[PDB]
């Protein structure tokens, strides 16, 4: 009953209809910038979930816009990061604090979350994932993504 995440088939984006969702599995970890973080804190909310590291070029050049994004979902919802292959923790947190990024990430140097996310591919980062109001993929990305990328997905929600 939970997500799967079956052959993208040479494609670098994915939409599922509302008829074709699951939900995900549990995702909760030690935060990057918080003891712990928990989708289970954003029940009924749009979740942006978004791997990612510090080390990662198209990381860094998207970072602006999902900050955008989750200024853009306000109280409606939030971005989520998964912060992967940052062995280093401190320098994950101090690329949040000097890029102004005030949403939340798990701290995941192994990326264990992709097996809980339906075994979207753990080689691809960044992979962004937009989850609806009952945590169930509307959209998965495979690929660096724009702000309007995500906005379109949101606004379809």
């Amino acid at each position: 009953g939970t997500f799967q995440f079956h052959s993208p088939g040479g494609k670098t984006e994915i939409f599922y209809d509302e008829g074709e969702r699951a939900p995900v599995s549990e995702i909760r970890g030690e935060g990057l910038t918080s003891d712990s973080v928990s989708l289970a804190d954003y029940k009924d909310k749009i979740v942006v979930l978004n791997a990612w590291g510090q080390w990662c070029a198209p990381c860094r050049s998207e970072s602006d816009d999902l900050q955008e994004v989750h200024e853009y979902l306000g109280d409606k919802g939030t971005v989520v990061g998964i912060n992967v292959r940052d062995y280093s923790k401190n320098i994950a947190q101090d690329f949040v604090k000097d890029n102004g990024i005030t949403y939340p990430s798990i701290y995941d140097p192994p990326f264990k979350t992709a097996a809980q996310l339906g075994g979207v591919p753990a080689s691809v980062v960044p992979t962004t994932i937009v989850l609806d109001k009952q945590h169930r993929p509307a959209a998965v990305f495979l690929r660096e993504v724009t702000a309007q990328d995500l906005i379109k997905v949101i606004d379809s929600l």
